[PDB]
């Protein structure tokens, strides 16, 4: 996160850190708890990932230093990638992780609500991007979960900012015209959380941008409201 500040413990209880175990253990991507055995994240996180066996999901983490060999985690039973996904810049950048065990909900780990189909017509004015990613292009993963408040940008304005790309309504953009606040390397897969009528909604999944926090380069997120039926198809399968 560029231009953010330290989160407080329990502030983003749906935020997870997804770690890879091969060749050595390290943070891979962010993610969001959406159900007691479900993590919603970005499809591009699994590039080269040949098996769910190398994945570890940690919930209830403020600091990456809380993670050692004796720290409990959730194993991943299955990686579900949207089957229209090709690359982050073309959209469909969404994936689900089916956990091997159930998350016990508490004040440290709980799910974020998905947006409603009717809420597609609502204007969100209180949106935050969170993660352990870089503070600038050449940096390192941060120990403490960071947060940054960012305004949503219309599809028309985002398309103006990305000449040469096709910004679809399945993407949602966020950033200041002058830049300064954004997601950066290591934040992808994490949430873009918006508070509406005292309820937090998972509005976006951190996907891509041209550089980090640059002037007139909004962050591009998977527009979660456009995938509610796809998520329900995969998580509510009979
Ligand atoms: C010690 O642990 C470690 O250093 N972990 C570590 C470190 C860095 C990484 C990473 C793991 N993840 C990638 C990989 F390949 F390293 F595993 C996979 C994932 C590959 C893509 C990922 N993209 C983002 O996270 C966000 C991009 C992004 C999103 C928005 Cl909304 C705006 C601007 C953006 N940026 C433009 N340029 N940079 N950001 C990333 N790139 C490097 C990493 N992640």
């Amino acid at each position: 996160i560029v231009g953010g500040t330290a989160s407080v413990r329990g502030e983003w209880p749906w935020q997870v850190t997804l770690h890879t175990t091969s060749p050595t253990q390290r943070h891979l991507c962010g993610g969001s708890i959406i159900g007691n055995q479900w993590i919603l994240t970005a499809a591009h996180c699994f590039y080269g990932v040949e098996s769910p066996k190398i994945l570890r999901v940690y919930s209830g983490i403020l600091n990456q230093s809380e993670i050692k060999e004796d720290t409990s985690f959730f194993g991943v039973q299955e990686i579900i990638i949207h089957d229209q996904y090709k690359m982050a810049e073309s959209g469909y950048d969404i994936a689900l992780l089916k956990l091997e065990t159930t998350v016990g909900y508490g004040d440290s780990q709980r799910p974020i609500c998905l947006p409603s189909k009717g809420d597609r017509n609502v204007i969100y004015t209180d949106c935050w991007v969170t993660g352990w990613g870089y503070r600038k292009l050449r940096d390192k993963i941060q120990n403490t979960l960071q947060k940054a408040k960012i305004p949503l940008v219309t599809n028309e304005e985002c398309q103006k900012r990305y000449r040469g790309h096709k910004i679809t309504h399945k993407m949602i953009c966020a950033g200041y015209r002058e830049g300064g606040k954004d997601a950066c390397k290591g934040d992808s897969g994490g949430p873009l959380s918006c508070k509406h009528n005292e309820v937090w909604h998972l509005v976006g999944i951190t996907s891509w941008g041209e550089g980090c926090a640059q002037r007139e380069r909004p962050g591009v997120y998977t527009n979660v409201v456009e995938y509610v039926d796809w998520i329900l198809e995969k998580t509510q399968a009979v």
